[PDB]
């Protein structure tokens, strides 16, 4: 469908609450670990690396899904929901 395969995902942070919810377009072999890049430079927090953040698709009001490190994002995320994604540090938890 198209040319080539790419969307607009929305990304916030592990806070809580509403937040700054950015906004990011991922392609075909868009990798967990890349969406990362760019989620973060946007989130200036350089602090820490993309491989030290998770990437969560929320569905529900409560189920929130995983992607793997080279799970291409456009063919890992549950297309029955909604493209809204959670960036979270790999913290002991």
């Amino acid at each position: 469908q198209q040319v080539g395969d790419c969307c607009i995902i929305r990304v916030s942070l592990d806070v809580d609450n509403g937040n700054m919810y950015k906004s990011i377009l991922v392609t075909s072999q868009d990798k967990a670990p890349a969406v990362i890049r760019k989620a973060m430079d946007k989130h200036n927090l350089e602090e820490e690396e993309p491989e030290d953040y998770e990437l969560l698709q929320i569905l529900s009001d409560d189920r929130k899904l995983k992607i793997p490190e080279n799970a291409n994002v456009f063919y890992a995320m549950n297309s029955t929901a909604n493209y809204d994604f959670v960036l979270k540090k790999r913290t002991f938890t």
